[PDB]
């Protein structure tokens, strides 16, 4: 039929809702829409980061976000066949609160929407399928949406912050800058053993194959093993049983877990990409942030506290043109110009650390002792400063601290 | 006053071997030492791989194996109690090659026993030489004292490190090297552990060498920085004691009963190079007197006892030819310039590994991680252990 | 001012800007080429080359017009650790054809090029122009302004301009460019010696050294030409402490050099060098613009890739200019082109000179391993492919028949 709004955003992700939740705040229509019928729709994750508590404290945010059910995870390690040879407490990067935990994101989606829902000028709908762009006029319009149990939707500014499969970028004829895959990960989850904690982070280099085990919701354990761009159909053809014993090899502690295990029907595949738009905001009424704009690796726990930091440069920014009452193409592309720097800052880590997971027959038996050798170079803690904490919180205007 | 045609002074590994090489080449041959016999003083009791091969080549392995003697076939390096390098010596080449426990006084006297049968040979104790006859530009012989001015057209001086007979000769030290210390003790062999071990750990405080001796019997010698000996001295035994305990547990029955560091032998890892082992006519230097190394490999004695060989090739030649001028024994430096000058500079690189500096430190078991899984350190392995070739001797010089 | 009328407008005469020249007039299509100076010998740019050198010239029938000219040849690239040996790189096994680096200065090289290009009527060089501003009219543009000495002011007038200025580049400024990237990080301290007895000359030769690292290479009139690197900001500091204690490291290092530093009592035979890389964000931005060579992608000086890195970008803007002019379609479209093909090179090898700049670092316990990682590294099964990607072309340029002589 038709529709009318201020704001137009593509997906109700962290980035999404984040984005839709403060500019509802700042008193403009927002609709928010995503396809899923739920937040449970997809498997999303459940890691953050240090700089992830700094952002909610930023906002006065903390609190009402550490009321869910949450688990704090107080340190990293990381091991050599068994033997610890890195260790990393969270508290001792910054003086204020610091540490990463384990917040799975519906529930941190649902306590945005809560918040959220209280506003009358915020809008949200599920079920609706951005398929086209109301471009006109040279200038983008807004969107044409179909809706489940057809309409355009029309707005001064669009935004598109889908994930890594972003029909958005193509409609707006967006253009990639890097396309990085080079690894996967392959994820399990067993019964915790009783001799170990449940909030831990633990990597593990190993004769056979390499290990990352993280907490999951409901006191289990979840594992990923590391593997290359295109082995795991080798490692299907060889049979599942040739796989549990270099695995039981490794880890034997994982014993008890394989000994119901029959196929490979109980790993999920992931593929480790990374990627970077050249110009996030290309025309008038269009911009584009979050996972469809800049994805990373899964090292770190960087993914989701990354784009939901892009949203709240987004908010500003936005802000500023709606109250000046200038929505140009050169007032848009302050994101970029804005979340460039630490960005890029941050991919470039990525690049470095997945040169740790080679796989290459002479390669595979020195990573381990090339990490061990680096952690220890005095002027290391700046790196663990950069990879998980901020060193300035976002400048924004007061306008957007919740009271 | 006594003639002879060979003079050494030194009889070591590199000397004896020299002099009961050349005896058995019918020429008058005599050999000075000054100890009261050959157990007065430590000298070592391990060998390497290319020690069996120099008896191979002279046949007389066999004569060798007959006296006492324990075989290490392998050596193994550790990190924090777990191991990280292995080696089998008898992989390195087709022939049999292993480490050997011989201690050197039952091998220096079988040399002697040996020795003594030809009729030309002789030998002497407490015959210190003092001066020697530098006469006309060339040596006449030596003055010594017993408790004599023996002219020789050669004389050789083997008399090791602590040479008496590089001050009398006029030789340059090429290189003087000195930065570790080694802390020797014996203690008796746990249950769990072997007797024919060589093994190598590097630990939180200290580095441990771990070698057998004397029968059920183990030595350990603990990596010291130069001049740190003395602090440990000053800071009490009670804290060492604690520190060498956390860092190698099994070693707690031994040091009960340990109140003092009497029983604590200072090895002091000197290695050198002289400039021009043979400067004027009539006179030459020969093994550790001459081209020293460090303890680490176990490549001193054969290096020494390989020389002494290349001497005697030599010296069996210009005597043949009756050319026994300078040139002649430049001969010796020649040919071994380059087996020598590669161990020590291999010796250089091992001994950057016994790094005790604050962030060195921790850095220094990983890199000899690293380097042992390099494409090509089996060919490092064999610069170490094995020769390549034969040494280049005629074949009268074996024994049948 | 007096007017001037041509069809492709260039700025700067250095090599990325005689070639695109020479290359175009040999078209048909008339060239303009200005240069501020009053030669190519008046700025000094190094004198070594690369494989990749070799195979651009070779691909367009050149090595032997060059080759007419007097280079020395260089076999291959060493790299000590304290006087002893730790890598070594023959440039002939990395390609089946010949590959090698030659040592022909940049004013030798720049005076073949204009003298081929000069027989062409519709080609024209002119000494001492210098370009003051960009002509735009109608959303475009068409010509620059450019005043002349020995003459007055000239008004030149083209379809197209083109920025082949150096890293210190005017064009830049004055049609508004970004720098997506800049990088500055050392520096280079070179001085020229005689030759000692027992060195060769057509050396390339880098040493890690306990005090500095130094790099030895040919110089013209069989001398050597030795450059120290130094971190930025750290040569006042070595000033201050002054020229005796300078000269007592270096002789430490290399002391090799004792008989040169009897006649050194001062700073002034040295020159500095800045390690800066660049990268423009947008190499075509207005109409009738483009930018091309170290106004556009320089580069730090290890590998001696910067020289034809520029020449390389050149080739390919020939090419572009030539399907424009054919099809008539001098737009925006067709001239970011440009980029879109000598991207990947150029990304390529910023980021490998970046990785090689992490090796120089002075850091107090750094430094001691970056000689033991260079060793590791180099020892790696896959290592040739780094070498033939930082020395040799895989393919030739898919440019035209017409461009070969
Ligand atoms: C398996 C997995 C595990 C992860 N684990 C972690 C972790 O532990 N920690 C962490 O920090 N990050 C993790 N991430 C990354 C995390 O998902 C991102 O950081 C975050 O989701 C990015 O926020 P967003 O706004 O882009 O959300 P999005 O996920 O992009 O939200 C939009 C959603 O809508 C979907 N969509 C696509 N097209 C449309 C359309 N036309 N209309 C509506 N919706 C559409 C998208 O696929 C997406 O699911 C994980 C990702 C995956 C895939
Ligand atoms: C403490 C110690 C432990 C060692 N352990 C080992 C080991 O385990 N394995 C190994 O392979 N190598 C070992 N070595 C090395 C070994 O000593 C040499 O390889 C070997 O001694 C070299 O032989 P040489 O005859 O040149 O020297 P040496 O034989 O050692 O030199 C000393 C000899 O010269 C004589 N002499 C000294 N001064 C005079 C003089 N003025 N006149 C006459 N004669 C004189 C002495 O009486 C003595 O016989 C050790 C060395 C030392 C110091
Ligand atoms: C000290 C030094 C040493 C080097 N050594 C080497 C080496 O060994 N090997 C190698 O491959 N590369 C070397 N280079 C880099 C080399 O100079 C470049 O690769 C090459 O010059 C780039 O070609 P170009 O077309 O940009 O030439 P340019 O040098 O850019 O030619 C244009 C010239 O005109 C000047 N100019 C500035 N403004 C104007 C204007 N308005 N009008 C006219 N002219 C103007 C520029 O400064 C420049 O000198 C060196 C550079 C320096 C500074
Ligand atoms: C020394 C300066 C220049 C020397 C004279 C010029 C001579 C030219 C020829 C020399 C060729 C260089 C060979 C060195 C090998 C090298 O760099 O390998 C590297 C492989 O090793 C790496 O990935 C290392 C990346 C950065 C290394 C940091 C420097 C190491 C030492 C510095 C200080 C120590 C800090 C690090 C602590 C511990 C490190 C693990 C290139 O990798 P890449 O990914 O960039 O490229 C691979 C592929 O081509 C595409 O990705
Ligand atoms: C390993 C996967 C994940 C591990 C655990 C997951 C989560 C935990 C977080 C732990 C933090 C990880 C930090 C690791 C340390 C690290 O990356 O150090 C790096 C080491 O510094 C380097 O430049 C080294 C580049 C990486 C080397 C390549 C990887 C080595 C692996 C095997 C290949 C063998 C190549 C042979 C040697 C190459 C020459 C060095 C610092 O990053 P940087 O590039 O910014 O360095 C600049 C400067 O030189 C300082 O060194
Ligand atoms: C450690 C005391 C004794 C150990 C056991 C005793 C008996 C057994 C013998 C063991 C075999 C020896 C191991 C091989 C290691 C070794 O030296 O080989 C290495 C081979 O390794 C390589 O090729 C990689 C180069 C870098 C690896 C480290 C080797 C040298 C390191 C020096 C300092 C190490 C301390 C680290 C901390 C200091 C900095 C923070 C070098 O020998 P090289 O003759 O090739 O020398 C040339 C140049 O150095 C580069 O190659
Ligand atoms: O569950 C997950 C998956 C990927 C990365 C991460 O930190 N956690
Ligand atoms: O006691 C010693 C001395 C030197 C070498 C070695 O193996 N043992
Ligand atoms: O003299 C020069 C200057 C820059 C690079 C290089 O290789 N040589």
């Amino acid at each position: 039929k038709e529709v009318q709004s201020d704001v137009c955003i593509v997906g109700a992700g962290p980035a999404g809702m984040l984005l839709g939740l403060l500019l509802a705040k700042q008193g403009l229509e927002v609709i928010v829409l995503e396809q899923n019928g739920d937040f449970h729709r997809e498997y999303r994750g459940e890691i953050t980061q240090p700089r992830f508590v700094q952002l909610m404290k930023q906002l006065n945010l903390l609190d009402y976000i550490e009321s869910n059910s949450h688990v704090k995870i107080p340190e990293v390690n990381v091991f050599h066949n068994n033997v610890k040879i890195m260790q990393l407490a969270f508290n001792t990067l910054i003086d204020e609160e610091s540490y990463c935990a384990r917040l799975t994101q519906p529930t941190l989606l649902s306590a945005l929407l809560d918040k959220a829902k209280k506003y009358p000028n915020f809008k949200l709908l599920f079920n609706t399928k951005v398929r086209d762009l109301l471009r006109e006029d040279g200038k983008v319009t807004g969107v044409y949406a179909v809706a489940k149990p057809n309409l355009n939707i029309k707005s001064r500014v669009t935004v598109g912050v889908d994930g890594r499969n972003s029909t958005m970028e193509k409609l707006g004829n967006f253009e990639l800058e890097l396309d990085y895959y080079d690894n996967d990960l392959l994820w399990f989850s067993f019964e915790k053993p009783e001799s170990w904690d449940y909030n831990i982070y633990h990597f593990y280099f190993q004769k056979n194959y390499n290990y990352l085990f993280l907490p999951k919701l409901g006191g289990y354990i979840q594992c990923g093993i590391s593997l290359t761009k295109g082995e795991y159909q080798k490692i299907k053809k060889e049979g599942i049983e040739s796989f549990k014993e270099k695995i039981l090899e490794d880890m034997p502690i994982l014993k008890q877990h394989f000994d119901t295990v029959t196929d490979f029907k109980s790993f999920v595949q992931l593929l480790c990409r990374m990627r970077y738009i050249k110009d996030w905001a290309k025309e008038e009424g269009c911009m584009l942030i979050g996972d469809a704009a800049h994805c990373v690796t899964p090292w770190g726990a960087v993914g989701s506290t990354l784009a939901m930091g892009t949203a709240v440069i987004a908010a500003d920014v936005i802000y500023k043109g709606f109250k000046n009452n200038d929505l140009s193409l050169e007032t848009l592309k302050q994101v970029q110009s804005r979340r460039k720097e630490e960005v890029k800052m941050i991919q470039n880590l990525q690049l470095t650390i997945e040169k740790f997971l080679t796989r290459e027959p002479i390669k595979k038996e020195i990573a381990p002792l090339m990490f061990s050798i680096a952690t220890k170079m005095p002027d290391i803690t700046n790196l663990y400063k950069k990879l998980f904490t901020r060193e300035f919180p976002l400048d924004i205007d007061e306008s957007f601290i919740f009271h």
